[PDB]
DNA sequence: CGAACCTGGTCTTGACTCCATTGCCGGATTTGTATTAGACTGGCAGGGTTGCCCCGAAGCGGGCG
């Protein structure tokens, strides 16, 4: 995005693997969200029975899981559920 | 016989009062958003009941290419 405007006609290999990494990041993000959907379901099974329906609670948990996978850090050496339970 | 008078109003001038009406201003309360790092990973859940009728769809016996 920086080198698109006012930038450079990059080499073909550099632009091609730049697009490869740009696709791989979104593939990994979709893979991580689809991995932890089950954790969202297992947490949201207990807030039912009052007011809201079950599937709306599942969807709001999914949105919180989106925020948790956006703000998750790996260098703190903790597991992902430890951080994601707060946001969910 | 005229004449004051006395009193309906008709109206104005000037001072006074008084309360809306914004306008800041300082603070109070109200409302919205962001962030919490050990690990946690696929629901509880509640019932099955009539009678009659119409009609549309699934499936099976039965011949056929």
């Amino acid at each position: 995005t920086e080198l698109s405007e006012r930038g450079e006609k990059l080499p073909a290999a550099q632009r091609r693997d730049m697009m490869w990494i740009c696709r791989d990041g979104d593939r990994a993000k979709n893979h991580l969200l689809e991995a932890n959907l089950r954790l969202v379901v297992s947490l949201a099974k207990r807030y039912t029975g009052r007011g809201m329906a079950f599937l709306d609670l599942i969807q709001e948990g999914n949105l919180g899981l989106i925020r948790a996978v956006e703000k998750f850090d790996y260098t703190k050496g903790y597991k992902f559920s430890t951080y994601a339970t707060w946001w969910i």
